[PDB]
């Protein structure tokens, strides 16, 4: 049939969307701990690290899609594309991202993350050097929705096709069912030249997750799922790894069973 | 030397631990350098064993960053109370302590573990269990009935011998003193002052006797060490800032014979 009313029902539990809240939810501790190697944040972190390592992801520019309040998924990145785009569909988390690019106090503090970020690139980097760097090379944020044909826009600003894309949990958390979630991945894809590079984050089997006052359904998918979505969208996938999500920090924050990393190739 | 009585703490954790000289950011400054010589000697495995002292550490912690996951019971020692005050603030986190966060995080870099910052303080923390009162002019540098396990197996000491010695003769002598409290076969890691003749702390102007290289060699040897290991740190101009005449700095380790 059709997909405006999932899509809109999405769009209107958005509203209520509290930045503040859905850091404290998933970056703060324990979640947002990074002493403890086996957490989750270590785990992505290394994920992205070791893909940039290999050297096989670069270009000058790159999207990262439905960004959020977020800048961690930018910190292994941002060494190796001069042009970066960040994105989100709520203005209130452009803001908070606006808040971080000025350094403002008021802001969100990433500098845990960015020292991880720094230790484990093992360039004896000092993280206000790696944050520097983000912030000169975020070049614009846009506001995105995935649903559209042209997420973008038209006449998008962003320089395109881009080289790569980074996108974590947002596919899932912002599509009703599985049929959504292919659609959107097919819409980003468009952004992203043949040759190009996609490293997709994502919720295994979350249904639910909650930002403050909003509580948001999300679409539960399998890695299997993941994998077979990446194929149908015509890349080849070049690394899936799964992390489950330990019962201690499942914290009643979300339903989720675990977190995917996929490396995925846009074939041409 | 009752200089030392005008010293002021924080005034000396400003000049030399905070920017320029505190700036861990460029790799080519005092501060990487010196934790650098800290963690490559004892990431060789050959330093080790259950206790450490550290010699004037003054109010600073940095020189145990490497140090504290080697050994299980570490001794700080200091001369002023002023000092063992402000060491104290910080091993009990206290309010107005000095913030360290910089360094721990430069030491997990170099050292290339894997490690948080904050486990690193953790264990240097957990790992100090006392900070004594000391003097390396008297012949028993920590007194007769210290609570101090001895002999250590270790000794650090950075930045104290050549500027509480109005001459070398002094310094060999106190060289000699803290040398008692090293078992045989013990290790020692030595920071300080090259060709330096003063520095300040708020209102107490200090004097230091200016050392070289060859002079620190040989009063190792003259002390019974074996050196390992001597490498020297010239100071660029940019890091000269008005807080004393320092001309480079030595990393020094030695081994009692
Ligand atoms: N239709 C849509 N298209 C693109 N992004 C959307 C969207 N609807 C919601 N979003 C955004 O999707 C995000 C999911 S939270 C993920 C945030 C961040 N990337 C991180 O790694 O933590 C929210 O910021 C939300 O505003
Ligand atoms: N007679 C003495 N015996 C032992 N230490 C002394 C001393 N007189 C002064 N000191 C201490 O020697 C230190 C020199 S500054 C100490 C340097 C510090 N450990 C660092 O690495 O930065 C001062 O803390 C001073 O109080
Ligand atoms: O960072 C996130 C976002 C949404 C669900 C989740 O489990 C984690
Ligand atoms: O850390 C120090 C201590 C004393 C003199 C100096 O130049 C530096």
């Amino acid at each position: 049939p059709d997909s405006a009313p999932g899509q809109a029902a999405v769009a209107s539990a958005y509203q209520r969307f509290e930045p503040r809240a859905y850091l404290r939810n998933n970056y703060a501790p324990p979640r947002g701990d990074l002493c403890n190697p086996n957490g989750v944040g270590p785990w992505k972190l290394r994920c992205l690290a070791q893909t940039f390592a290999t050297g096989e992801v670069s270009g000058r520019t790159l999207i990262d899609i439905g960004s959020g309040p977020t800048v961690y998924q930018l910190l292994s990145a941002c060494s190796h594309f001069e042009d970066i785009t960040m994105t989100d569909f709520l203005e209130v988390n452009r803001q908070e991202l606006g808040r971080w690019l000025q350094e403002e106090p008021g802001a969100f503090n990433w500098s845990m993350y960015s020292q991880h970020a720094c230790l484990i690139e093992g360039k004896g980097e000092c993280w206000q050097d790696k944050e520097r760097q983000l912030r000169a090379r975020v070049k614009r944020v846009l506001p995105i929705d995935v649903h559209q044909p042209q997420p973008l826009g038209a006449g998008s600003p962003a320089p395109l096709p881009a080289d790569a894309l980074v996108s974590a949990f947002c596919l899932e958390a912002v599509s009703p069912d599985l049929a959504s979630f292919q659609r959107a991945l097919d819409h980003i894809t468009t952004l992203l030249r043949p040759g190009g590079h996609l490293l997709l984050i994502g919720a295994l089997e979350e249904s639910w997750y909650l930002a403050g006052e909003a509580r948001l359904t999300v679409v539960p998918v399998s890695e299997e799922e993941v994998r077979e979505a990446l194929v149908r969208s015509g890349y080849k996938v070049r690394d899936l790894r799964t992390y489950i999500m330990p019962a201690h920090l499942q914290t009643g924050v979300d339903d989720v069973k675990g977190v995917f990393f996929a490396w995925a190739q846009k074939v041409g």
